[PDB]
């Protein structure tokens, strides 16, 4: 409703993850504060320009990483994205992999989620009195999802093109036990903890989301168990390689979402009671 | 404790679940007020006869539907029936099927749950300084259980007489990856959104709780994933069915639980410390 | 940081839960309050001397069992242990088994868990601004559980050396269609509430944490599912085999856990972000 400065818009949406805190890419950077129902998100929303796209940063985390996956204002972040104006949205995420083929420098572009967490105290915008339950059968944007592979491809990395996330609560890493359930029993590919309730409000919000996420470890099944250390180190080794894929990807959507390859874009239309 | 009008009681407790809002069923209608110690229940109780037996009819997600499932106050509901003396409670919800052969339109009797909610926020009624942990190896009372099965038999519907029950939190609905996990790995048969924690306090209040569940929707598994107005579209359709059912029932339930065929009736006996 | 009375320390920390309400086993004993930043722990501190070992004894359920697993205030309970200085951690806990071999009467020392809780509110310490995501691949200390076993061996009990823990919510015990989901999909050995978030934190204070479980059931699958009052039955009966084990262990632990088997001891220098 209310931004100060006021009148700022975007039409594209970046929400980074581990290791990702400054834009690095946008041209023409103004810090934006937005209201929200929710009180702050993470941090500022840093607005810029990519190739004539107006584009609007969040670093999920906050800067210097102050806000685990547990206590972030998920509400209030999609909302101030929503509330700029943007029709499509980036998450760039770090990941364990579950399966020896999913290496750690790897780009995955997940298709489909499992949701472990627990403590995240709101799953969606909707408490009544209208009630709404989204279809989520396919959760992400596949429109956004297909440019992304195609991006990763013409720059020449490694973009595994489907994907299961399971989303566990944290803060701590899984225990062996937990870690073959996810793999042996569920079947997942890869593991983190951020991507609920994020991706059931941007679908509620009718944003086409997508996420680019960078496997960082193998989860408890190599010699060495994954520490937090090693992930943020991987990513900040890897971050250029997603800047360069956010520049390529950015200007092609200068346009709207494909009605028909994104499932949330009128979620609404059948969801509300 | 207190209720307004005064002096009000009844025997048999219906909980409406989607597309049920209004009673229909009940002659000479009161609206009561039950205090709690929880605050408000979903609505208004209504309380009215049916064929000399007294009834009680509460809509869980209010009129016109304006508590979604996370939001409900189940611990006042479920004390506001104990509180004006009812013995029996019969539950009826909409369901997704996760087997072919539970078609929308048909019945189900469930006879065990599996609950996968998050955020519910309280399970019990007892949290000290005296400790309960009730038994609920067979959770749903079978003196009811058996009385639905046998109505629905006699007025010709069909009604399967057995079925697992997987609760989930919502309010969006499964994934893919997520209902495979529910169909094939856990092997339930239906899921719905509001079973838990209804159930456990059910249970905890040493009432004779059975749920009749009509099948509204295959979940991911059709041409068409499930949406919101589907469910409700195919609950108001065959509410009928429903009402023809509860008028059979109900007369059936002048007297009480069979001790021996009811779980819960004595729960506090062994469970209280 | 303040205690009453003024500077009290403690060297193993004793953590007792079902039936277990009063050390039995310390000399000289002094109750001791312990300031912390999240209220009240469950009880007293009872601070006592075990052969010249000085041993600190908290009920997790509080005297008389007026606190259920849910509502346990757990940050509390750990600070308090930190703070009076101890380096070593033996929980004592009552647990169902699911397996035929693991019999009532039997101890387990468990070297892995299951996270199926959802209502404990706070799974960490670290909420920000310092970001920590402890690895628990390994969760327990195996210093301790290795004294543990060979006392169990010395002293002639049966103690099964390996087992997975699955930690559900409660307080109502799980449904039969729950209990096969642990046994046959997850492969679990035992079943009970109160490891989750108890171990979780003790790993982040850096603590030498082991369990000490005692089979009191075998949840669903006799002729009498699980009952609180067989549970509590059969703690006090075998208490005095728990008092045994602890008194032969407890001088033992006169000097500093193994850096090398104590998996959370240096926890944090990999973790903080
Ligand atoms: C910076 S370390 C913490 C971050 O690592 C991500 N992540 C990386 N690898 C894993 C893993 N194996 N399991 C869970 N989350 C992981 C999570 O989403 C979290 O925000
Ligand atoms: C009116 S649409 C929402 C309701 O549908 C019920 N329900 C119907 N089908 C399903 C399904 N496939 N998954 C989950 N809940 C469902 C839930 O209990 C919820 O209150
Ligand atoms: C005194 S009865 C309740 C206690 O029993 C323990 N427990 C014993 N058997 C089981 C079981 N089968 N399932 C869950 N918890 C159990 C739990 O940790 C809880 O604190």
């Amino acid at each position: 409703e209310i931004t100060r400065p006021p009148g700022v818009r975007a039409h594209v949406g970046v929400i980074g993850g581990s290791g990702l805190y400054d834009p690095g890419i946008v041209e023409n950077p103004v810090e934006v504060k937005v209201s929200t129902p929710y009180g702050n998100p993470s941090d500022f929303i840093v607005v810029g320009d990519v190739a004539g796209v107006k584009v609007a940063f969040l670093p999920r985390h906050g800067r210097g990483h102050r806000i685990p996956p547990h206590a972030i204002n998920y509400r209030a972040n999609i909302w101030a994205l929503k509330a700029l104006g943007v029709k499509w949205v980036i998450s760039v995420s770090a990941v364990g992999s579950l399966r020896e083929d999913y290496r750690p420098g790897d780009f995955v572009v997940p298709d489909q989620f499992i949701d472990m967490t627990k403590n995240r105290r709101h799953y969606t915008f909707y408490d009544g009195p209208v009630t709404v339950h989204v279809s989520m059968a396919d959760p992400f944007c596949e429109d956004l999802r297909q440019r992304l592979i195609d991006s990763g491809r013409r720059l020449g990395y490694t973009v595994h093109e489907r994907g299961t996330y399971v989303c566990i609560e944290g803060p701590r890493f899984s225990t062996r036990a937990e870690s073959r359930v996810w793999k042996d029993v569920f079947k997942a590919d890869i593991i983190g903890m951020t991507l609920v309730p994020e991706i059931n409000l941007a679908c509620e919000a009718q944003l086409c989301y997508a996420t680019l996420a960078m496997v960082t470890d193998y989860d408890v099944w190599a010699d060495r168990p994954v520490t937090a250390e090693e992930v943020e180190r991987v990513m900040i080794s890897n971050v250029e390689r997603a800047r360069r894929m956010l520049y390529d990807v950015i200007p092609k959507l200068a346009g709207e979402p494909e009605l028909e390859r994104c499932s949330c874009c009128r979620a609404l239309d059948t969801a509300a009671i």
